[PDB]
């Protein structure tokens, strides 16, 4: 049978991989900000 | 003690905008393909 | 012949909408910060 | 100039981490879902 949402959960999971990377994105400027902290 | 620039709260927030963006426009299609399949 | 299952569609919109509030509320933190940035 | 505690964006980092899950959690139903949709 022909699964009538097939194509919008694939679209709806690339738009949620993008958005993963976003965060990661903001998770990377944030270590980058935080990484030459040699102590705490 | 360890600090950082201030502004980079801003630099986080717009990308976190833009994150709210995305999931709102994924809530809404989600809602707009429940509208149109018409179940009888 | 079609197959459609509205509950994986209902279920991905509640995840969306957790998602959201978690991101309203850091979204909020950022804004308590970011005011008391300006009083100083 | 205005400087942040490093602890409040290591903060926002802890966040941005959960956010990282609740995407991932999501990525994970819609992949099983449509695992799922090749039997029907």
């Amino acid at each position: 049978s022909y699964y009538i949402d097939a194509d919008l959960l694939r679209e709806i999971k690339q738009h949620l991989k993008q958005q993963q990377e976003g965060l990661s994105h903001l998770i990377s400027i944030i270590k980058d900000d935080l990484e030459d902290i040699k102590l705490v």
